[PDB]
């Protein structure tokens, strides 16, 4: 299948951080105003005058030049917030600076509807959109509301813990804009739930 992609980090508590979201041991990990872990699923959103906010560690990361691991929010043709919370999908980019670059991500968030697939990449500098969690949580990120910082060098006032997401928007991603792909479910790496805490129980029977 394809799909449309977009960019954004608003510091606020992912939808699939709720219990009753979808089909999981537990739901995404939400963080506290520090980037520390909140064990408290009911916690309002920061983005809400609640204490939580997305974490940190949940930003995309390189495993080598070609393929990178990461989060996004989620929104498919058909299909429900229950049929994807938590879920991982393949992704090749077919469009842009890095198309032919793959990438594994999992759903931790519910996009807009818009009857087609499309992924909001969690990328810290991407930009607010809509609800500034980030304002509350540490006196907010610059960059325009929509699409956030426009040069690399922007990512040097980042908080530590968002730095490292910020960079590589320019470093692996090559800074593209919008880029369209095409994407399969896949079983979610380790390396994803571990850091989401979030696993589907129908994830092993997917490729």
């Amino acid at each position: 299948a394809n799909g449309q992609s977009t960019r954004y980090w608003d510091c606020c508590k992912p939808s699939c951080g709720w219990r009753g979201k979808g089909p999981v041991n537990q739901p995404v990990y939400s963080c506290d105003a520090n980037f520390q872990r909140i064990h408290d699923f009911d916690a309002v959103s920061g983005c809400e005058g609640g204490p939580a906010f997305s974490c940190a560690d949940h930003s995309p990361w390189a495993i080598n030049d070609n393929l990178s691991y990461g989060f996004a929010a989620t929104a498919l043709s058909g299909q429900t917030e229950e049929s994807w919370c938590c879920a991982c999908y393949a992704l090749t980019f077919t469009s842009g600076p890095v198309a032919g670059k793959t990438m594994v991500v999992q759903s931790t968030s519910t996009g807009g509807d818009l009857g087609s697939n499309h992924f909001d990449l969690n990328i810290p500098g991407g930009g607010v959109g809509l609800f500034d969690g980030c304002t509350p949580q540490f006196g907010g990120l610059p960059g325009a509301r929509y699409g956030g910082i426009s040069s690399r060098q922007e990512c040097d006032s980042f908080p530590e813990p968002l730095k490292p997401g910020c960079q590589w928007r320019f470093d692996w991603f090559q800074n593209a804009d919008n880029p369209s792909f095409t994407f399969e479910r896949v079983q979610c790496p380790e390396e994803l739930v571990a850091r989401t805490g979030c696993r589907r129980h129908d994830d092993g029977g997917f490729a």
